[PDB]
């Protein structure tokens, strides 16, 4: 039950949730500085105004990745740090930390994994459009072209998106997310342009065809299955099971929308351009796996006809069912689906109400058993034929958890946030063991 040698065992961050240090070194705005300056979108009134503090205290944390042995470190850039206005310029503060964030990450054996774009878009694209536009797909992709011109050579594994439905989905269709548009009409549109968008970084990355590099793509799945064997249950788990997890999916491996989409979304088809579908499917070298809970399926008479039916047990602090085997049914379901790709689970991990002890340890014994599941059911999704080539736990640090604050706490090490002091968790201490051993026991 070893993994196979060389498995890339890591943990994962982003950039809002973690940096801080939002209106330094000429750092603009982003669509998330704007969003979490609005009252009432966050628990508690918080926002990633200084969250980790991770901009200063980048060395530290680097230490304790150091300290568990991960083999890899999946980050975020701030596109907002790097062009921070409409005049597009580059801003050589912001590039100079990712320089050294990933000279520091190489010194200490750690390969870097970059995303690109994880939710923070600058306030100036939004101005010209945000993922309305077509003409984002090209910022995006000179935005691309810097950062791979700047870094390619030194970051072996890049992500262009990180979760493009959620984008959608509580960015346009719920108001929930950044830039807080509230138009289910506006779902297609936005699909697109990030798809589009995607390929133009891909092409970007083509050209400079840096050394040893590769780029993919991280995409969101909730493993679907029906509530009962009824066909009516089973028919509404299958348009779920396409427009929730194939959405990305089709057009990215097959240059074409699936039905489930083009039903929700009618108008799709009008920002198509002839070109678009084959930039869009051009080949990524991998596919970005986060995967968290499954979602449970009945049929209804009332449109959508689809019902998605909560679950009240075993979940995590966020309401989430904690099943282990979704994890390994969605990795099979993309390889025989889509062919025996290279998949990294970019992202899978737990939030528990944890808390130091009188002694300062904090103990999380659920998130030990949640990576035990997931961990365990990863190893059989490889052992019965899935290219798994990398695990990152979400999340290296406690961190700003979006609409939910700091409310909810993901991380492998506990972060005090009034005095920035990091402890390892149990967790973190079980999943060194885990890096150490290559495998599980
Ligand atoms: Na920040
Ligand atoms: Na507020
Ligand atoms: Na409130
Ligand atoms: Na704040
Ligand atoms: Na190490
Ligand atoms: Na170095
Ligand atoms: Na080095
Ligand atoms: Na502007
Ligand atoms: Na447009
Ligand atoms: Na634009
Ligand atoms: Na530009
Ligand atoms: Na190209
Ligand atoms: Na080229
Ligand atoms: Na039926
Ligand atoms: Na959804
Ligand atoms: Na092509
Ligand atoms: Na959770
Ligand atoms: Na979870
Ligand atoms: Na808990
Ligand atoms: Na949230
Ligand atoms: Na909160
Ligand atoms: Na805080």
């Amino acid at each position: 039950k070893k993994f196979p040698e060389g498995f890339l065992w890591g943990a994962a961050t982003s950039s809002y949730q973690i940096e801080g240090a939002w209106n330094e070194d000429g750092k603009g705005e982003s669509i998330w500085d704007r969003f979490t300056r609005i009252p009432g979108k966050i628990k508690n009134g918080d926002s990633g105004d200084v969250a980790c503090d991770h901009y200063h205290r980048y060395e530290q944390d680097l230490d304790l990745m150091r300290q568990l042995g991960l083999k890899t470190y999946r980050f975020s850039i701030a596109w907002a740090r790097i062009q921070p206005d409409s005049s597009r310029q580059i801003n050589q503060r912001g590039l100079d930390f990712y320089r050294r964030l990933v000279e520091g990450l190489h010194k200490r054996d750690i390969l870097p994994m970059a995303t690109l774009y994880h939710w923070d878009l600058p306030q100036w694209v939004e101005d010209e459009g945000g993922w309305l536009s077509r003409e984002s797909a090209s910022r995006f992709a000179e935005y691309t072209h810097a950062l791979v011109a700047a870094l390619g050579d030194q970051i072996p594994l890049w992500v262009t998106h990180n979760e493009p439905m959620v984008t959608v989905w509580a960015g346009y269709h719920m108001g929930l997310f950044a830039p807080g548009l509230k138009d289910p009409t506006l779902g297609g549109r936005v699909a697109h342009h990030l798809l589009l968008s995607h390929g133009q970084a891909l092409q970007a990355f083509r050209a400079l065809s840096p050394a040893g590099s590769q780029m993919g793509i991280t995409l969101n799945f909730n493993t679907i299955y029906p509530v009962s064997a009824e066909p009516a249950d089973v028919e509404a788990a299958r348009r779920m099971h396409s427009f929730q997890n194939e959405l990305f999916l089709e057009p990215l491996i097959r240059g074409q929308y699936n039905q489930a989409t083009l039903m929700a979304y009618p108008n799709l088809p009008e920002f198509i351009a002839p070109e678009d579908m084959q930039t869009i499917s051009a080949p990524i070298d991998f596919l970005g796996v986060n995967y968290y809970n499954p979602m449970r399926v009945k049929s209804s008479p009332q449109p959508p006809g689809i019902e998605v039916v909560q679950v009240e047990s075993p979940v995590t602090a966020m309401g989430w069912e904690i099943a282990p085997e979704g994890l390994y049914d969605l990795l099979m379901g993309i390889t025989r689906t889509y062919g025996k790709l290279p998949i990294y689970i970019t992202e899978n991990g737990a939030a528990f109400d944890d808390q130091p002890d009188q002694s300062g340890q904090v103990n999380d014994p659920q998130r030990v058993g949640y990576f035990q599941g997931h961990i365990g059911a990863a190893r059989r999704a490889l052992a019965d034929g899935v290219d798994l080539r990398g695990y990152y736990a979400w999340s290296l640090l406690d961190n700003f958890e979006w609409a939910e604050g700091y409310s909810k706490r993901f991380g492998i090490i506990y972060v005090d946030f009034e005095t920035q002091q990091r402890t390892l968790k149990q967790s973190a201490q079980w999943y060194r063991d885990v890096i150490a051993n290559n495998g599980l026991e």
